[PDB]
């Protein structure tokens, strides 16, 4: 049962969809695709629809299409974006050209009630489902690496979704510092910088490049110990840090200034410079911080993930056919 597709040109492009997605508006663009919100006819449901920029340009583009399209069709978690449908209008792989992802629309991002400061059980609720959503994701050997307010969706109901203001005021130090083998908790870092933004008002870590990142947060964090320094592998990195004027650690309890202490507490086992010592998106959950939310039978993990083919080099032609595949083999979730 193949379906009837309608065009239409909206800002310079033409979107040519599906009957069922009716009265497009744009509601965004940038270099990755242009999306607008639509009435889906068979769920009732408003919704977003992805057209994607340019999609089998270069082996980088086909690659990066491929992998949109295989982590949003694995993502399955009331806390995380998933996949209501995706389609292209071609008949055929020789004609495949366009892809077009549909998702529920959301009320606002992060920025959008940030901008104002929260009640702390608001704070509780969000960063709840942020590391709810974390530990599902992290369960699937995926990381986030750019957690921020803008890459966080809200409802009215303070629902909130992990979706694919500056990246580096939420960036974990050891990928300023550039480390290869940084492991999952750098998202974690991020969710700590978000809920101190939450909690003040004010960016933690609002700085103008990476070397005054460094700066502002080791002012909170202080510079590193004999043990961390001890597992540093690289000569530079390791120098730069001992060349710098040594800062004493923070009390976050002096900083957070009337933040609630389990608060206070919570954060100062995210915002650690050690990534090895760092709170887990588990052990998060379990904090008790979210005593009025925690439940370990609702928290559920993720499928495995199939990451092998990030080592693979193949043709714009191939990644374009294994999105093909991709888009056929979609099954729709089970309705409301
Ligand atoms: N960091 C972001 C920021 C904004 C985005 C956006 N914006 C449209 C409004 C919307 C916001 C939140 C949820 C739905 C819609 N749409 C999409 C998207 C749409 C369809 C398929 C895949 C991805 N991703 C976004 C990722
Ligand atoms: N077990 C670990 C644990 C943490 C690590 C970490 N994180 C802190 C980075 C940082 C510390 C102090 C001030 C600013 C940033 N960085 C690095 C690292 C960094 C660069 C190149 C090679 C390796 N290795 C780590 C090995």
């Amino acid at each position: 049962e193949r379906p009837t597709f309608y065009r239409q040109e909206l800002n310079k492009t033409i979107w040519e969809v599906p009957e069922r997605y009716q009265n497009l508006s744009p509601v965004g663009s940038g270099a990755y695709g242009s999306v607008c919100a639509a009435f889906d006819t068979k769920t009732g449901l408003r919704v977003a629809v992805k057209k994607l920029s340019r999609p089998f340009q270069s082996i980088i583009h086909a690659k990066r299409t491929y992998r949109e399209l295989r982590l949003l069709k694995h993502m399955k978690h009331e806390n995380v974006i998933g996949l209501l449908d995706v389609f292209t209008p071609a008949r055929s792989l020789e004609e495949f050209n366009d892809v077009y992802l549909v998702t529920h629309l959301m009320g606002a991002d992060l920025n959008n009630i940030v901008k104002q400061k929260l009640t702390d059980d608001h704070v509780q609720f969000l960063i709840y489902q942020i590391l709810r959503g974390l530990k599902y994701i992290h369960s699937a050997d995926i990381i986030h690496r750019d957690l921020k307010p803008s890459n966080l969706a809200v409802n009215e109901d303070c629902e909130l979704k992990i979706l694919d203001v500056a990246t580096r005021w939420y960036r974990a130090p050891e990928i300023m510092l550039n480390w290869m083998h940084y492991n999952q908790t750098v998202d974690i870092w991020s969710v700590g910088c978000i809920m101190a933004e939450l909690l003040t008002g004010r960016t933690l870590f609002p700085g103008t490049d990476h070397i005054d990142q460094l700066k502002l947060i080791l002012r909170l964090v202080g510079t590193p110990g004999a043990e961390l320094l001890k597992k540093i592998s690289s000569e530079s990195a390791r120098n730069y840090i001992q060349s710098l004027t040594q800062m004493p650690k923070m009390n976050f309890a002096n900083v957070f200034i009337g933040a609630n202490p389990l608060a206070v507490d919570l954060l100062e086992k995210m915002l650690v410079l050690d990534s090895d010592k760092r709170i887990t998106a588990a052990q998060a959950l379990a904090h008790a911080y979210f005593a009025q939310y925690h439940d370990p039978d609702d928290e559920p993990v993720a499928d495995p993930y199939d990451q092998s083919f990030e080592s693979r080099d193949l043709l714009i032609d191939e990644w374009k056919s294994l999105t093909y595949d991709e888009v056929i083999s979609f099954v729709p979730p089970p309705l409301d």
